């Protein structure tokens, strides 16, 4: 089992490796042999085409058996042209044919992620803001991309070219040749290291010190008005400089740091240009080299170290993408709370009853809210779910739901344990109008749309009648194709709600839940709603949860719960002749009602 | 001077004077002190290749083995202290410029930051701060890049371009150098047009990017809805099909990279098949030595090392040029509003506040204000109401002259406000807006901001005398509170009080009040009322409201119909004119009835 291994780089990538080499796509894996191939081909080609032109020197130098002379050079030399030529195009064609490996690789694992993130437990609360959410998955996918590419398109190649290059050192000349360039790239590698750790320090604090500026002036941008209204043109300004100039500070130390790893590495290099050309000439001098092994070896070691010209940078992007994927991996292991058992019916809904059996619940083990809450709604009533503060009542829906399961005891919807059947199946039997009700960054009719898969053009207009938003739509420009949301056309608080009672229309469910429907809307749009969703209501089994007891007086029977219990239970005639909860509740909302009317 | 072709050229030239200041003596060092690296650079890449090209000369001049080696040690030995010297002089042409283009940058951002506090209100200053600043980074990360490749690219590999065709003039060709210039050309062009077609499918590529990420996000944000009608495989469909449209994008604009580079090392490397073999050819005439096939071999690979970017350079150096332009149109986009010549101060003694027919209106096609004309009397309590059309929400505007009249005039004491200088003009005035916007820095940054050098004295007096000192003592870190966001978030009462502060700490003998209780809830409406009531003592005040029931109490009342002076007077006149105003009362006092009703 692969996770049971060290939490490190090599752990991610032999988890990504899978991704890479599908076994069921094949026509990807075809693309990888292909890839690879050229890959081969380009290093063969650049290993190949130094000897071409040693042996153009050699013919002009050793012209003995080397005959015609100029014929023998000519051939070599173009020979050569033709090699550059050629390990570009074959570099090309292995970047072009891997590109669609690597897109669809990634592509998989960000749907995984995605998949699972909808798996997950609602209490991760992803709620939150789209523009830093968009700010850091932007950055990590143009990091993990990063990454990939540096690794298959420059690390890997520098090893292949690297071994080659010490295998062929090692056949024809040195060995000190060989122990000398190894050292070298031992001492470029570590110094392109450590460095880099301290470059990447002070980036961090170049890009601090930015948006910390851009942020000043921003904010000072957006509030001109202020800025006029106080004359504070000088302060803003000044304000501004500082920062500013902070920042330029910063930027100059960070790219003077650069300068010193360049310097570092072409002082490592250019010794060992020095040390291998010397050795050259000399074993020239002995008669045991030819003259175009200076050409061959100078033209070798440029091109090892050319690649590794980026390594500062590769090594900085690469060590980041594989902390992101840990990350991305991470998500897809932390496990799922709420899930299906193993072959789990479907929920079958024939008498939509509900049955809250001695549920027991809180959103976290130290806070207990229900207390053992029990009680039948009847298929087909309507009825409300009241109670003072701590009553527990705003768990209801979120229970209906399965978002969460009881601590102790069972939910049932026909006599089934909803938590025994498929959580699809159970969630297709509930409607739900909410007290905040959000709209997709899309058309109105689309969101309208949402509420059923397959949603025909008459369907939607069946809903927005029935919800009688028809002709509020009707006046916009583009009707239907109206764009709303936020980047979008603000619509009012009644008018969300419509599409919301719209949607759960759509959805058409045996059993609907208001969840404070109008809890968030002023009194006459209350009032006005109100009636709506009494005719939505008509045929199905309805829960209305609500802070105002008086937008519900009208239920076949009231359900009354205090400190996670049901305390009191019946209908509203009922409940005010007992004198106990849910009158004294009454009679205060009433109260209050009566006080806030006399400030006029 | 600002009369030219407006291209690339006029941005540079414009932009000079920020590389060479004259105001710092010191930068101007910085200048020539790179530009000696550059040549120092320079004379050094182009003089290493000729000590190859005599070590390989050595060795085949060239009896036997005889001082060959002596000087074929010496000149490999040039030749990698030369290459190590060329990046040397790199780096430092690198750090030394770099202040230069640092403060370069600086000064120009400081300017146009300057202007834009200047140029007139209208330019819609009211958006999102993720776009703004998206686009702010995206435009200065543009003009950094266009400038780096400028000066240490493309300068360089001009120096370098017009030195290789003199020493190729000077020892081969010419057919040489025609060579080499046809294939420069070639590459440029080629490198030119292959790099606008990458550009349009890179933007395409962005475009589908951003839709596919953008499903994710709200797919995600909006994971209770989602739940709620089980539309998990609906969203996670939605997805993967932007996210291949994202994908078939990309690898598209990454095979037409592929092109680029293919067809560069064509004409690179037919280039040097040709240059390479002609150089034989040469030897074998007994006219070229055999150190001259590694020397035009490796001068035309440092050549063309640079043009191995031209691509992006190219994009970038272009996108960078247009951003600059552009920020010089704002700094010569010409300012609405200006003081006139030699313009005094204003000289507030009796504060009144005098409209003499004025008209006027956001846009000339659209005209709100008719001739509007009134006096408020110093140090009177005056409102000023109206229907929909009466323009009274210009009135602010217009007091701090955020825009003049097309017709007409406004005196503050006897004075015109388009004859004063805006500065003592503003100071005379003291605003509460309807929206109060809080800076992202303290409660006490805030309040202070009334006044330039406002003391934590005068901040506690105003928050006093605002009546938020105890709601500040309440907090942890009192006054050094954290407000805005990513701060405590402020109730509206709250934020409307540290606006009433702020205008405290200036201390103005004319105040306005500005649909100030608009946004409010109705307890906390009447709360702030009485602190407003206080607050006005010895001040001219003008409030401007909505609701007539919270300005009854004034001095005297302005009623406004179609940008005119309808009618004016008591509370109780007004009401007993049966006019105007009182059809408004009735009618406002109706509606407060029927949400009663209910
Ligand atoms: C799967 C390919 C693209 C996925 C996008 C990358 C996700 C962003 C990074 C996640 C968290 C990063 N980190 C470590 C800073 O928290
Ligand atoms: C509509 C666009 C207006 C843009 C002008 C704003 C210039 C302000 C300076 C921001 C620069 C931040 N910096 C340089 C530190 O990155
Ligand atoms: C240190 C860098 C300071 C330079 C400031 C440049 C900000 C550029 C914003 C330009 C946006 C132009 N536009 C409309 C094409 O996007
Ligand atoms: C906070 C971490 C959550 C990240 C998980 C989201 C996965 C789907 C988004 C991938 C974006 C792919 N893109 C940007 C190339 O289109
Ligand atoms: C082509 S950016 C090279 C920067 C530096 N040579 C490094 O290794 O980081
Ligand atoms: C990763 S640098 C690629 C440079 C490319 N040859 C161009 O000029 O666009």
């Amino acid at each position: 089992n692969p996770k049971d291994a060290r939490h490190d780089g090599w752990q991610t990538l032999k988890r990504f490796l899978p991704y890479l080499w599908p076994a069921d796509n094949a026509v990807l894996r075809r693309r990888v042999v292909g890839a690879i191939l050229m890959v081969l081909l380009g290093k063969a080609t650049t290993l190949a085409l130094p000897f071409a032109y040693k042996k153009a020197v050699d013919a002009m130098t050793l012209g003995g058996g080397a005959q015609p002379a100029l014929t023998v050079a000519l051939a070599f030399v173009l020979a050569y042209a033709l090699g550059r030529f050629s390990g570009v195009l074959f570099d090309n064609l292995r970047n072009i044919v891997f590109e669609r490996v690597g897109q669809d690789a990634t592509r998989h694992l960000a749907e995984n992620v995605f998949a699972r993130l909808h798996k997950l437990s609602l209490r991760f609360h992803l709620a939150r803001r789209t523009g830093e959410v968009t700010k850091v998955i932007e950055r990590g996918t143009k990091s993990i991309d990063t990454m990939l590419y540096f690794l298959l398109f420059n690390i890997a190649p520098t090893v292949i070219e690297l071994t080659a290059v010490i295998v062929i050192f090692w056949l024809n000349f040195g060995l000190g040749l060989v122990t000398a360039t190894i050292l070298a790239v031992i001492a470029y590698v570590w110094t392109t290291r450590t460095i880099t750790e301290w470059r990447t320090h002070l980036r961090e604090k170049m890009n601090r010190l930015d948006g910390q500026a851009l942020a000043r002036a921003v904010d000072s941008l957006l509030n001109y008005e202020t800025v006029k209204y106080f004359g504070a043109e000088s302060r803003e300004e000044a304000r501004y400089a500082s920062a500013a100039r902070a920042y330029a500070d910063a930027a100059v130390k960070s790219e003077n740091s650069l300068g010193l790893l360049n310097i570092a590495q072409a002082l490592i290099v250019n010794l060992l240009m020095a040390g291998a050309m010397a050795w050259t000439v000399y074993g020239w001098s002995q008669g045991k080299l030819t003259v175009g092994d200076l050409v061959f070896v100078n033209t070798y070691l440029t091109q090892l170290f050319r690649p590794l010209d980026m390594l500062g940078m590769v090594y900085r992007t690469i060590r980041q993408g594989l902390i992101d994927m840990a990350e991305m991996f991470r998500l897809i292991d932390t496990h799922i709370e709420v899930a299906d058992v193993p072959n789990a019916p479907a929920l079958v809904v024939n008498r939509p009853s509900v049955t809250f059996d001695n549920v027991v619940f809180g959103y976290d083990r130290d806070r207990e809210i229900l207390h053992g809450l029990s009680f039948e709604v009847a298929a087909g009533s309507r009825v409300a779910i009241v109670g003072p503060s701590g009553a527990g009542k705003s768990t209801i829906a979120r229970l209906l739901f399965r978002f969460y399961d009881p601590w102790e005891g069972r939910i049932l919807i026909d006599g089934q344990d909803i938590a025994h059947v498929t959580q699809t199946s159970l969630r297709a039997a509930l409607g739900i109008v909410p007290q905040d009700s959000v709209l997709f960054n899309d058309t109105i009719g689309y969101n309208i749309a949402y509420g059923r898969d397959g949603a025909s053009r008459a369907e939607v207009d069946a809903a927005a009648k029935g919800a009688a938003i028809a002709d509020f739509i009707a006046r916009l420009p583009q009707g239907y194709d109206t764009e709303v949301g936020e980047r979008g056309l603000k619509l009012s608080g009644g008018e969300k709600q419509r599409v919301a009672i719209a949607r759960t229309l759509v959805k058409n469910p045996p059993i609907l839940l208001f969840d404070e429907a109008t809890s968030a809307l002023d009194t006459r749009t209350e009032q006005d709603i109100l009636s709506t969703m009494r005719a939505v209501a008509s045929h199905r089994t309805t829960i209305s949860i609500a802070h105002r007891l008086s937008t519900i007086a009208d239920s076949d029977t009231i359900l009354v719960l205090d400190q996670g219990r049901l305390a009191e239970q019946g209908s509203h005639l009922d409940l005010l002749r007992r004198d106990g909860l849910y009158a004294e509740m009454w009679a205060r909302q009433a109260a209050e009602s009566a006080e806030v009317s006399e400030a006029a």
